[PDB]
């Protein structure tokens, strides 16, 4: 196809929630526009400084409905300067005002087996606070630069996404009942048009279609970002007690 220059914006909304393919998503949204896409990871490694304002922006975000918003939404528009795209906590659970903001971006929801998903969340993101796993995760984090703002970001984000006030993070129960109320809601809410749901697995073809470009040519959809993989990543944080002894690891997962 044709080369053409495309504007320096979002055009691309996820609403998927974490261990849904968001990283491998990301990935591709950065081959197909060659701008930066927001995940998790742009927080944890390149703008730990955002952490405060997400934080901040969460704290806020019940006053969205005027007046107020505006000014939730100057700092939205703020946080995502230079972007083309949005993936993964925080960003996900505002999803509906990032519609608002960007009315000409299209919207995804990534989704898998909720048990995979539940299995992969509690290794990586989210393990049981009776889980010694936990210990070697919060051992890595320090290495990373991450203290208990990181933490209670990644908490605050969650319950956001699922606007509870509070959640028994250790239930497997309420988390899988979270899950599926969060995804039937995402498709309840954005008109089918403006919505491609992916399921992991889907690869190029139909994101590539719903957006309008041509499949990256020679380039296999990204597959990264298993929990084997972040185990890996968490045992050399704490052998090498650092990122830079050992990044080269890990080409496209960082
Ligand atoms: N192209 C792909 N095909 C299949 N699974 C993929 C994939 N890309 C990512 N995944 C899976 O998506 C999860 C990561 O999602 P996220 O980046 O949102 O945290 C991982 O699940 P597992 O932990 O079960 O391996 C990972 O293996
Ligand atoms: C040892 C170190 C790598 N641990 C950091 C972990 C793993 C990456 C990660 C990813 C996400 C979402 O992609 C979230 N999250 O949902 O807040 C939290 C964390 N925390
Ligand atoms: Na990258």
């Amino acid at each position: 196809g044709a080369m053409i220059e495309s504007s320096t914006t979002i055009q691309v909304i996820s609403a998927g929630l974490p261990r849904t393919g968001t990283k491998s998503l990301k990935n591709a949204l950065e081959i197909i526009y060659h701008k930066p896409c927001y995940h998790m990871f742009e927080i944890i490694f390149n703008k730990q400084s955002d952490i405060i304002k997400w934080q901040n922006l969460i704290h806020d975000s019940h006053m969205i409905t005027t007046t107020k918003t505006i000014a939730i939404y100057d700092k939205l528009k703020e946080l995502l300067d230079g972007y083309i795209a949005t993936t993964d906590l925080p960003t996900c659970g505002f999803y509906k005002d990032l519609m608002n903001i960007y009315p000409n971006a299209k919207v995804l929801l990534t989704i898998r087996d909720k048990y995979d998903w539940l299995h992969s969340l509690r290794k990586v993101v989210l393990p049981k606070s009776n889980d010694p796993w936990k210990l070697k995760i919060e051992e890595g984090d320090k290495v990373l630069g991450l203290n208990s703002d990181f933490y209670k970001l990644t908490e605050d984000s969650l319950k956001f996404a699922f606007q509870k006030d509070d959640l028994n993070f250790d239930d497997d129960q309420v988390l899988l009942e979270c899950y599926d109320e969060y995804n039937r809601l995402v498709q309840e809410t954005v008109p089918s048009d403006r919505l491609l749901v992916l399921r992991l697995g889907d690869g190029w073809e139909p994101l590539c279609k719903f957006l309008n470009v041509e499949i990256p040519n020679g380039i296999d959809y990204p597959c990264v970002n298993s929990h084997h993989q972040m185990t890996q990543l968490t045992e050399q944080l704490i052998k090498y007690k650092s990122l830079d002894a050992i990044i080269h690891m890990f080409p496209d997962l960082i």
